[PDB]
């Protein structure tokens, strides 16, 4: 319940608060949504401001007491240790200056308790902005969520699938195509193509990398790199990527139009939303094959956590809400006006939230769904052995003219390519019994 | 660190949770978004179950002391008090039935410690399904948040513009189109159009009542009713009004309607979605307004919160594109409900009672801390508008197009007004006397404002 | 060919066509989609204009031989009669200032093969700005489509939908929740909801009329009527509310709202989205229901509307079911566009009129159009698969429930576990477990398992 | 009328048309936006129908004189001299079968004419099925539209913002941050900052060709490739990239992937959604500079078509469609069932439209809007030299207190930063003209030389 004293009057703190009067203005300004920022985020602006401080003392321009000082408080907020300090609602001025200036005060309060006197702006904010510091913040947090949690998690989705796709390599079923009887196919065959859904996945993240690793920091107030070093930002990149091991961090190709826009954003998320649209199709061919066990498909079981589809129900809402989150950012992105776009912490929050969504939901999923699924395999069987035939593979036996009035015959009598054959005397020296049933074999017509 | 014993095995609780091994199972099951269920949610989670033991109460299926505890646990979520005894994911199963359980267990964990033995299914859950209580509190806290909240939040905003609108009903200025100049406006016929905007809002959330409050309650497992008593879902809403009253909650038209589809959850999102729109037109001329102070619009002063930035706009625009995002998910749970559910409750929850409470605040802070304290330069902006080439056609009928034209280009080159420019180029004369060049470019009166 | 001169130049025109130069100068800016106004829009242009040279002629600013050639043309656009005479693109300068001058232009060269000399801005324009008017026609336009198109269309199939509720009245099936097996409803409760669904998307279109029938006419450059009779607004709705019937067009409420936004359009759109959500639904649940015929569910048959497949020969596709949902996606896209132009007004106008035009105008036709279709080439021809809903309700472990009181619930799970074992009816396992006697009798079996008093139908 | 017929019996259809029965049920099914296929879809299923019977001629599956029949009559239609003969809307059976039958049926009536009879399902259908053949008819138009069209209209867009990125490199000017003035910018930066977000947006969509190339054909029904050559669709593919010039055309990763999902589309809206979203921050800011010309911001001019900004007006409404479509595309996308998606017609329209739109918008406003804009180069620099912004690199000399000072009497008396500091004395004691020169040097500020 302590007092500090602000340029417009007196400012009450709370005692144990490492924020000072600015965060306290903020809390006041934005009373919102009740959500300040999350853990990755608070993380991404400790790990910037720890190597910030690195770089000014490399070029001397900070005494190396201070530095030593911010690279300790620094290390202590990208390791979790003040994800309590951090109040400021996500709704706040769109730079992310309040959330900055949260960050520069509580490694002012933690250098104090060890004997150093910092200022949280001439000090901590050092060759820094107002506007090139949330955006950069942001960059770090969505560059480490895609390669260090959403591509390993999506690469054991795959491997799920995959194992699923060998194994059930030949339990044949019946196709459907618009819901209605097709030709045969395999269980392992519709997993192979989940399997690359996924695959496809990592590969539409992977190529987004190039630019959402692209960092702002350096650039400034308006991009110009004016009262920072002039290779500021490509020292901070260098300490950045050592301590990260995010060897995707990079320097902005352009610096207006890495303060300007926030496309990087835009396009990672058309990714995530892509992955969305792929684990929508998924999840669904799942449920669907579970359904019943009476009045459904009843092709295979789920494992229980009459079993409720509970992880595909959870995969389809997470797709919904990174779907929403999507057209958040791209509104977000599209708004921006000459030297800054003024929409950074809402599209944190969503970008940041479906990375995190797809991550954790695709491991449940693998572990939890795909792995434990058990196939039905003599219903799948007698569904193959109920799916429509073809002549075709009866060209050689009774040539082309005789299967082309099998097919017509079928048709007009509504009877299968099998019982025609029998019912036109065709059984003979040109074609056994076991002939037309090698030549009509559902697994033989899947071509696994 | 206290352990329980369930169906499939043992579950190890927190000490001081109140909810049991249902709830930590869901806990386990969906470690998603580490983000569960808001206050409103929560609260008419409460108030649901308060009134369903109150109804199997006066119906003779339920004893009183157990009511009577089921009761006093309810109006304790109801208040607030236990919002952190509810852990689970927003990402759970689809129907809401792990919420409705993390009900279930608090309220007998609560009514234990008065002394009550509560079963949370037989008791607690009792003539209810897995399905028609969680959308039912759905939609009770959608509908509470438009009524109470939003609704007064928006008059709130509409009455701070319309201040200002009548404040500055004389404040003459360029009209702009395209962004380029255009005939004389009144900032307060401005400010009155973005008023209707808002009170057009007020409209929008009043239409779609009829249909968000209706609730699914009593139609049980698939919306026939079975067991439960024929007449629950009336007797539950009757006591719902009474205790809340929210007339606006009615039992749904169709029981198959109300749990088939979470259509009302779509319409109301639209309503927030369209106020989200008008929002960001006005935040976004604001902002241009108090543009500059040289090289911007410079036509008002916002307060100074944090030359001031509009960091109050800002916050608007932003909550907008949440409301608009959080609408994309809504209409996209809703389209994808299969036969007898619709299984996207839990996010359609989420999201619709997120943009309810986001447009609620940051319409109250606008008119407060923004809109009440704007300033306008009013001379400056009344010689701009005096200044502007838009104005000479009045002149044309006393010197001709062309004449009226080199006055326009010489009062933009020399930065004087038309009638400083149409008096040094010597027109004053038998054909326009002063009186009649001041009542041609009377500005004020161009904008024919009441 | 023959050729004009604009204030820039000379420009080369069509022989047969109605435009002139700007008309062609437009044309020539904006070769962006290839697609222009629609029929509804060229109608509401043409209505708009007729009442403008009324209202002028009545107040003795127009003289009545001009208003007359006018009116005259002004009824032979909104008749249908020069469809093609409004070539410039969707995707032109935002206030849709250039479709107005298409408008003026093509009256002008109307009248003059009747030998009347119209002066397109100063006669055909009067007492109108390039901002006040396209506004307004998208409007009766929309007002016009969800009034005379949409709601019959969505009556059509609510009704259609109505009469399989009653036909299927007494037609038990098992429910499905989460896609699995539930206790009983019947497929006329289903339809019910489906039906109830349509008749709340009728109500949500009329709750969005009271705004999207408010028009901007009289409030010209900026809304403030600089350059209109005072009273201009009130007496052309008059005409137009007179000629069309539209009950719901009306003057803004506030002129400046009117033209520095297209609010009405957004939540219009939004009503159409919730109805594409609505239908999607539907149709879904449809398609699933016709699903197999071997392989699926199987519970009822569509009719047959064309060959599904050369390489399956018998194979017949739901087809008008993937029209609707193929529709509901479109409306869906069509509503972002919709909201985004929306929000993006500055000061006195809102410069994104003629797309969000086009998107309101087809969301409402593709609505009206494959509602209509689905009504009466999918929903009336629906039959239900009858015995087959009833084999499986009565087989089902969901409804031993009202035996508890008879039996206990642990000899009723088992009564279900052995059915749902040995593919038998629950009554047929009651008895093969030998528990009708002194507890439970035969009639009283079959009256605790009627499937139909489990549906509670009313 | 004449009588036509299928698998569902007899059909009246119009005497001349070339097209069947089973276009006609078509026409009568789905009379739902009264819109059809475009050009570039028409050429693409012609372009694929002419692949088709080539290697099923090479196989020896079909008769070289039926072969050389498909080929020439695929060849007209390929040109659009038969766009008049689909008929059929986009709001049709979800696999696009009907406009695959559309296609067969026309084929055959034009091989008539010439004396050939060919059977539409037997001969011009042979190997095929709807399933992989509209799927792979939509994938050769969009790989043609993003390679052919859109990247080369970017790069002419890309290249005019860079010319005046060059053009306008020490044109000195205020920052706006938030809207508010900030420190000095040059117009060459912001431009060179647009020229990034197009070089960008070509990146992005040279990113998803890998998978908008990949083609369904050969799989068939269900994507096991029953009924067609085990190597269909790889001679078929060699075939397309040998007559299109398109090496983006592959063979799919997964058969079965390619049929089941329309993943590829998607991924394609979302690089053209980064574009709308790229072309809505420039558009806006070339409207709000060109605003005025005495109530706006009036930095620069636009061409004239107190000009109205007409082609950002075009740009920002296309954007808006671009958003809508691809919204419409992940709705369509996301709900396939089993072994086909059923939303291809509308998917296909709507990202045909979004290429086409950016295409011909992005070249418009290349030529017609940024290579025509002056700059009101003396003015901008006026206001750059009058800004409260840059006195901050006087406070180590005059103190902050007189810095404010200074600040708000060049405001008031519409006075640059460097003659309010004469006037208010401040020369001599505090710092030299020299120094004050240096200090408030705006294109060094810039960081422009
Ligand atoms: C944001 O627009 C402005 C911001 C600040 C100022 S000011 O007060 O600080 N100041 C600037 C010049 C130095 C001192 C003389 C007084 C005018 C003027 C302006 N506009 C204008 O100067 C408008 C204008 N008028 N006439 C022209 O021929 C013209 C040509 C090009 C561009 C604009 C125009
Ligand atoms: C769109 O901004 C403008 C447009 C046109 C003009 S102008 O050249 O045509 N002309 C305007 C009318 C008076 C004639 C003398 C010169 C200024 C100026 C401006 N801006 C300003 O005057 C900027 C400005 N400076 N100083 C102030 O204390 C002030 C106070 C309130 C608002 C703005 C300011
Ligand atoms: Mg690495
Ligand atoms: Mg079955």
């Amino acid at each position: 319940y302590r007092i500090e004293h602000d340029t417009m009057g007196e400012v009450r703190v709370p005692a144990k608060a490492l924020w000072r009067a600015q965060t306290q203005r903020a809390v006041e300004n934005f009373p919102i949504s009740g959500r300040g920022l999350e853990r990755t985020q608070i993380r991404a602006l400790g790990l910037l401001k720890g190597a910030c401080a690195q770089v000014n003392s490399d070029l001397g321009l900070l005494a190396p007491e201070k530095a030593d000082a911010i690279i300790a408080a620094a290390a202590e907020i990208a390791d979790g240790q003040h994800d309590d300090q951090f109040p400021i609602d996500v709704f706040q001025t769109g730079s992310g200056t309040s959330s900055n200036m949260n960050t520069n005060e509580v490694i002012a309060s933690i250098a104090a308790k060890g004997g150093v006197t910092l200022h949280p702006n001439d000090d901590v904010n050092m060759s820094q902005s107002s506007n090139d510091t949330f955006p950069t913040a942001t960059h770090i947090a969505a560059t480490e969520a895609a390669v260090a949690h959403l591509i390993p998690a999506l690469q054991q989705l795959h491997d799920a699938l995959a194992a699923k796709a060998l194994d059930w390599h030949t339990v044949v079923k019946s196709g459907r195509t618009h819901l209605m009887d097709a030709v045969p196919v395999t269980l392992g065959q519709e997993f192979s193509g989940y399997a690359r859904q996924i695959e496809a996945g990592i590969e539409r993240v992977r190529a987004c990398l190039p630019r959402l690793g692209e960092l702002a920091i350096g650039g400034t107030a308006v991009g110009t790199g004016l009262n920072a070093p002039d290779d500021f930002g490509v020292r901070v990149v260098a300490v950045l990527v050592a301590q990260t091991g995010l060897s995707e961090l990079r320097t902005a190709a352009n610096s207006f139009e890495a303060q300007a826009a926030r496309d990087g954003l835009v396009e990672a998320s058309g990714a995530l939303r892509t992955i969305a649209v792929s684990l929508t199709k998924i999840a669904n061919d799942i449920r669907w094959m579970g359904s019943g066990p009476l009045t459904g498909l009843a092709e295979i079981q789920l494992p229980d956590l009459k079993v409720n589809p509970v992880l595909p129900e959870a995969v389809t809402q997470v797709a919904a809400q990174v779907i929403g989150n999507d057209a958040a950012i791209a509104w977000g992105g599209a708004n921006g006006a000459f030297e800054l776009n003024v929409y950074i912490p809402m599209m944190a929050r969503n970008i940041l939230e479906s990375f995190k969504l797809l991550t954790n939901v695709s491991r449940l999923f693998a572990q939890r769904c795909i792995a434990g699924l058990t196939a039905n395999v003599e219903h799948l069987r007698r569904l193959a052995e109920s799916s429509p035939s073809i002549v075709t593979p009866l060209n050689s036996a009774i040539g082309y003219e005789e299967a082309a009035a099998v097919a017509k015959q079928a048709l007009k009598e509504r009877k299968t390519i099998r019982q025609t054959v029998i019912d036109r005397g065709l059984i003979g020296d040109r074609l056994s019994i076991e002939d037309l049933d090698r030549r009509l074999d559902v697994l033989a017509m899947a071509k696994a």
